């Protein structure tokens, strides 16, 4: 066992795994203790076997499993398809262009604070049906949560907001609006409760901004430091979708948890153990991704699981992809050449509280 803190950065996960993993996992004695799976095949299998690796608070749909979870996903699917993402892409594109245009003349920006976070949140609000006049309010909630408004009142403010949104749509339902649609939903033969409605809307808010923003930021930070890759992205548009997938692989950092239900789970765990599924290890397994630390837009096999796999695979994957690609497209139209302030120091992986300054 090792005294390993699961709040560690991806690089730390990978170093600890390199030194301590055997049989596809290492064990942490920290806190209540937990296993960390370290292989692509083992993590994929765990995501795909909920009878062995359980997800079971009530956060819809993240913490429910079985037939009720499948029914929630069926009801939600229409608002999160690739076709819906395409339908919304002219709005996403105009959003990116408007925002980047407003700071091109400065020659600098704090990428995530001034651009990516309000961009992504605006896009989320459009998809979910939250009035865009509320963006500044919701942005303040989101920022207070990152910087943990403040730690005490941020989440209560979000809870009041979703309660008020439900009440707005119940008074004036809108055809095609997600919240309005849920007033007609049944799950397991029972009308959806306002408590589950509020849970769903809360999960969408908490899931739908930060991961997208930080993938946008870590990707542009790499391009700003690597002129060869920047030039490739700029001059070879056909490679851009592959580049987005390669950055999703490389910049993965979530570590979804599961509860082992049986002896020998994953080859290593026992009944009652917490098991973590770090995407920073799955997506860097050299058995599947040779030279895993290398950003290679031409990587021939990129079966990454940046969005998970199995039944809980990210609902927002198509929408996140559209936002990242579109933002980087519009960025390179207006700002084809750019750099980090000191372009020859190795920058850190961006997570939690950071300030990504780009100049041009
Ligand atoms: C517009 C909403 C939205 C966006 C954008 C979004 N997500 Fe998700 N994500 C969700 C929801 C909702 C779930 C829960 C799905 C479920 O439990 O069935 C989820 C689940 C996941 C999971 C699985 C967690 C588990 O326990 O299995 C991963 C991993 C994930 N998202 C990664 C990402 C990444 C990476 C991005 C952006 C680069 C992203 N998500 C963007 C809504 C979103």
């Amino acid at each position: 066992s090792v005294e390993f803190d699961f709040f560690a950065a991806p690089q730390a996960y990978r170093r600890v795994a390199a030194e301590h993993r055997a049989d596809g996992a290492f064990h942490s004695s920290r806190g209540d203790s937990f296993w960390v799976l370290s292989t692509y095949e083992g993590i994929c299998a765990a995501f795909r076997d909920e009878d062995t690796f359980s997800v079971s608070e009530r956060w819809i749909p993240l913490t429910i499993q079985g037939r009720t979870h499948n029914e929630w996903r069926r009801r939600l699917a229409a608002w999160f398809t690739p076709q819906r993402a395409r339908d919304l892409t002219p709005a996403i594109r105009a959003n990116a262009r408007r925002r980047i245009s407003a700071f091109v003349d400065r020659g600098e920006v704090s990428f995530s604070d001034e651009f990516a976070r309000p961009y992504v949140l605006e896009n989320l609000m459009l998809a979910v049906g939250w009035p865009l006049a509320d963006l500044d309010h919701l942005l303040a909630i989101n920022v207070a949560m990152i910087r943990s408004f403040n730690a005490e009142t941020a989440f209560p403010a979000l809870q009041e907001y979703v309660r008020r949104h439900v009440a707005r749509r119940r008074t004036e339902p809108v055809e095609g609006d997600l919240t309005s649609a849920t007033f007609d939903w049944e799950i397991d033969g029972t009308p959806v409760s306002d408590a589950d409605r509020e849970s769903l809307l809360t999960v969408l808010f908490l899931a739908g901004v930060d991961s997208t923003v930080n993938h946008m930021a870590n990707g542009i930070q790499h391009l700003a430091h690597h002129p060869g890759d920047r030039h490739r992205f700029l001059r070879d548009p056909e490679v851009r979708p592959a580049a987005v997938e390669e950055f999703l692989r490389v910049n993965s950092c979530m570590y979804p948890g599961r509860l082992a239900t049986r002896e020998g789970a994953g080859g290593v765990a026992s009944q009652g153990d917490t098991v973590l599924l770090p995407l920073a290890l799955a997506n860097y397994d050299p058995a599947v991704f040779p030279e895993p630390e290398r950003v290679d837009f031409d990587r021939e096999q990129n079966p990454h699981i940046a969005f998970g796999t199995g039944h809980h695979q990210c609902l927002g994957a198509a929408y996140a992809r559209a936002q990242i690609l579109t933002a980087w497209e519009e960025w390179h139209e207006l700002i084809p050449d750019y750099r980090l302030p000191d372009p020859t120091v190795e920058p850190p992986f961006l997570r939690n509280v950071y300030d990504l300054r780009i100049v041009w």
